[PDB]
């Protein structure tokens, strides 16, 4: 049938203000890491970015290499974007990256300007764009002259294949050095894309104090710890440790005790400071993402509760 997006979408979503911009992110964004390669259905995927857009969720975060194979969630996105989503592209804020392994030999990863605009291309004709709004350096390069990877950045900004550009993975020494070359050249970073949840901390030691010196936003990835915190455990170590088991069983009695699930309360959780800008969910249902919304409704934390947060992570 024709997609025609819930017209009461903007009413509910909260819209958050990314670090010192013009932009305004969704308190929850999607991400397309899993369950948008060609080893899903076409039928779920399309349902998800459906679902997604009519509670309010206008930004679609992806990477070169998501999928499996790499690129084919950037081909499936593309193809569903043409079908059912070019009227309102210009509601939308669409993320790509360049900065892991997409392809073999020494330009098909890392950060070389070599590589950031052959991929950069290559993410704009699978995904049928003339730009894309975020274009990230997907992880730090250490070998690799800061300035000439923050140059390509600036470069393909100038040259309109991104609107804005960000970085991610990067640790507060690096993501300082890059803040600082990017607002030199004239192309301020518009936001860093960290690690973050109740099981993954590291952002709390300098980072989320320095992106609000800097005026720079921030979206939490992996914000369920890639569902470890959720009902799917409630086990080989990959999928859960004994310990990390045992902190789920407890965090999940005390969002019993708030009267929401598990996946909320964790949500809930890393915005609970006003200092991170949007959590970013993976789904493989659109329940999943009626869920994330769910948590705007109930997402205060007392003094008390974080103490017993602290705790249960302590043991
Ligand atoms: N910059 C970077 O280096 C990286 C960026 N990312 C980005 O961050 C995003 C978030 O990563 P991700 O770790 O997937 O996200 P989450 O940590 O939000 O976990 C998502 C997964 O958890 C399960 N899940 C989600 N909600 C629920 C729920 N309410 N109940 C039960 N299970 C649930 C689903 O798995 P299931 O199949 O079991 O239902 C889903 O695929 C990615 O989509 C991607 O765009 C991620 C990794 C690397
Ligand atoms: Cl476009």
């Amino acid at each position: 049938m024709i997609y025609q997006p819930d017209e009461n979408r903007y009413h509910t979503m909260e819209y958050r203000r990314c670090g010192r911009s013009g932009v305004k992110l969704p308190a929850i964004s999607l991400g397309l890491w899993h369950n948008f390669g060609d080893t899903t259905r076409v039928e779920n995927s399309r349902a998800l970015l459906q679902r997604a857009f009519d509670l309010g969720i206008t930004h679609f975060d992806l990477a070169n290499n998501y999928g499996p194979p790499p690129g084919s969630a950037e081909c499936n996105f593309g193809r569903i974007l043409q079908e059912d989503f070019l009227p309102w592209r210009d509601e939308l804020i669409i993320s790509t990256k360049a900065g892991y392994t997409m392809w073999d030999g020494p330009y098909g990863d890392w950060g070389s300007r070599k590589y950031l605009i052959a991929s950069l291309d290559q993410s704009l004709k699978r995904m049928g764009l003339e730009y894309v709004d975020i274009f990230y350096h997907h992880r730090p390069d250490p070998e690799t002259p800061l300035k000439e990877t923050m140059k390509a950045l600036d470069h393909l900004v100038r040259h309109g294949k991104a609107l804005y550009v960000g970085i991610s993975n990067y640790p507060a020494d690096l993501a300082r050095q890059a803040i600082d070359i990017l607002e030199d050249l004239g192309t301020p970073c518009l936001i860093h894309q960290p690690k973050y949840s109740l099981f993954e901390r590291w952002v709390e030691d300098g980072l989320l104090a320095l992106l609000q010196e800097k005026g720079v936003g921030s979206i939490a990835f992996s914000p369920l710890a890639g569902g470890q915190l959720t009902d799917r455990y409630l086990l080989k170590p990959e999928q859960i440790t004994a310990d990390k088991l045992e902190k789920v069983r407890r965090l999940n009695e005390l969002a019993a005790r708030r009267g929401q699930k598990l996946s909320q309360m964790a949500l809930a959780w890393v915005l609970r400071n006003d200092n991170v800008t949007s959590v970013l969910i993976g789904a493989s249902k659109p329940s999943q993402i009626e869920d994330a919304v769910g948590m705007l409704a109930n997402r205060r934390f007392s003094a008390a509760e974080c103490a017993e947060i602290d705790a249960i992570l302590e043991g």
